[PDB]
């Protein structure tokens, strides 16, 4: 029942491409981006939600070091436990670490409740991909080829199941016989395709890609 591919940038739910620059923020930018998805399903507006909010405010308690890396579900549990997350317009990002300054009056989003995918199984994120919208991952994304990928889909025969970033799928498919994830990344559109990478899909749960998914609901 599943369609062959899919891109939530067709449908208007994945906001532009962000730039984490020198601050390890790649976790609060997959989490955000889930739930950007999330909102304009809801709401209809595409709205870019706050980053800097999740590296200030969803700290300590929640098992995260701001610009030293965090977990995209505990941020999603912290949105829960707040009551909302403030825009990126409201609460822009400036890649550092600072006082949380979360206010109610710049609230754009809220989270209920969020979900985390079995272990591996790239056709239950498959599936969550189809049916609910992009996904929050883990990749490994240590290997001097990730940096480098321009086009086509990335296989990398040294990648593990061993995550250290945080990305969003927002889409899968096949080019030229490859089945691919569609990945955001927050390095700008300077790196991959504009921002994005197709990453091998069906393939051993490569670069560990299905290892952690997780996405919210509103
Ligand atoms: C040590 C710096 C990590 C930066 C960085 C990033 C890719 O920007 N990063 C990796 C992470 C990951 C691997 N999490 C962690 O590394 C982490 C770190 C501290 C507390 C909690 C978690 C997530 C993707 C699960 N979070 N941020």
């Amino acid at each position: 029942i599943l369609p062959d591919s899919v891109d939530w940038r067709e449908k208007g739910c994945v906001t532009e491409v962000k730039y984490q620059g020198s601050c390890g923020a790649c976790w609060a930018f997959s989490a955000v981006g889930a739930l950007e998805a999330q909102l304009k399903l809801k709401t209809g507006k595409l709205v870019s939600l706050s980053a800097q909010n999740l590296v200030d405010c969803s700290t300590e308690k929640y098992g995260n070091k701001g610009c030293n890396g965090g977990f995209m579900t505990t941020a999603f549990q912290y949105i829960i436990d707040n009551k909302g997350i403030d825009s990126d317009a409201s609460y822009p990002y400036k890649a550092m670490d600072q006082k949380c300054q979360y206010d109610s009056k710049y609230r754009a989003a809220t989270c209920s409740k969020y979900t985390e995918l079995p272990y591996g199984r790239e056709d239950v994120l498959k599936e969550a991909v189809a049916n609910k919208g992009p996904v929050s991952v883990g990749v490994d994304a240590r290997h001097p080829s990730f940096f480098l990928y321009r086009s086509g889909v990335y296989y990398e025969p040294s990648c593990t199941q061993n995550v250290n970033h945080g990305v969003l799928v927002v889409g899968y498919g096949d080019l030229n016989g490859k089945e691919y994830w569609l990945v955001k990344n927050s390095w700008g559109h300077n790196f991959g395709e504009e921002g994005y990478i197709r990453m091998a899909r069906n393939k051993g749960n490569h670069c560990g890609i299905a290892s952690f998914p997780s996405y919210p609901e509103i």
